């Protein structure tokens, strides 16, 4: 069994964890990578984002070739249904809990 | 001014939002859609998972061409930094407060 | 058939509330309010914090200034297995979702 | 220079931790204890819970079977202006941040 902070540095190395207390269920959390994008690929590819945030990039980087925009690293939930939560956030008990696995 | 709530209904509908206990810096947040992905497209193309979920998903659904998964809508924050905080997260003080106001 | 806003503006007038799918597990989330107590009061009497708070609140707070301190209102949940977990927060899904109903 | 989980293993030994960028503003986390209490002075005697929840306490567990009922530890945040935040929670940022440090 683990705490919630070696379940966190497993999640930084790629693996996939869960708690007991789950109860199984084919639940684990992971976490999404970090990358650095282009703005013009935000505005003029991108299908993940809303217009509004692309039309904010646009309107204040153009057509630059180089500027960047870096997304972060985040926690998420394969959950018991088969959906993928994005941004998975740990509750009081998750943060203090001791019953922390490895699953992958 | 608004509450958490009526910020949550104009996320929904693709705005852009903010606290005015955050004093502008050029935060704001934000909603990534939901979409369904094929899973062979989740093993062989889609960067943005660790190699265990990828492992995980080719190990389950090998070369199926109509398998999805569902990749649910999220909210995110624009930084005062201008990074993007994917999996934004509201403390009590954000759920319970009434300064909430429109940005885009 | 209530979205977490309403589900937050039922909260702030004292109701329980809960998603659907909770019903079976009774779990059902409630808001603690807010108060300000004096600092000799939280330095000399105050059980329910560790003794380095208590003791940062005496060294930085003179007890002889007349000086308050806000404990903010939170929500928390009556768990399933009849726990009451102090902090509770809200996932990406909760926030997003449209099934909350009120319990009492 | 310390892990969110080197940050929270503090936390539980009853320390107060910050992240170093807090230092300016003077915020830090700290861990609230867990605690049992008996049915009836949940219904009669603490002042920190809604109506409805004392209510609830009352018609749902009588007071006449010796039961108790269990209030989690939980994190809570010194602020900036100098309140307690009840049920502080940590985001992406914090879980994945190294830059943890001990205030005392
Ligand atoms: N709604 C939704 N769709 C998802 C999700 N994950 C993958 N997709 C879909 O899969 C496409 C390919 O993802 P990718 O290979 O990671 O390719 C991505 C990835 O390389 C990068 N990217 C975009 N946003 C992020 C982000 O937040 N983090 C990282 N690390 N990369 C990102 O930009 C590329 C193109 O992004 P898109 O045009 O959106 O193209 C995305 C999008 O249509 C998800 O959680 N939600
Ligand atoms: N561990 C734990 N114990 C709990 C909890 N709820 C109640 N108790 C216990 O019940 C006692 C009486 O609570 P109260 O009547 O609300 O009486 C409280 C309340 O009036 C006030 N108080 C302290 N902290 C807060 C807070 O965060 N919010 C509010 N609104 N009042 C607070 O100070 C009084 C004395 O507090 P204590 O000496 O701690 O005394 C508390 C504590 O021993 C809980 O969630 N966790």
């Amino acid at each position: 069994s683990m705490t919630f902070g070696q379940a966190l540095e497993s999640l930084k190395r790629g693996h996939l964890v869960a708690r007991k207390g789950w109860n199984g269920k084919g639940m684990f959390i992971f976490m999404r990578p970090e990358d650095s994008l282009p703005t013009n690929m935000i505005v003029n590819q991108v299908k993940s984002l809303p217009e509004s945030f692309k039309r904010w990039v646009a309107n204040n980087h153009g057509d630059s070739e180089t500027d960047r925009i870096k997304f972060t690293a985040y926690l998420c939930m394969k959950a018991a249904d088969g959906t993928i939560v994005n941004g998975w956030l740990a509750s009081q008990t998750d943060m203090l809990a001791n019953d922390w696995v490895i699953v992958e």
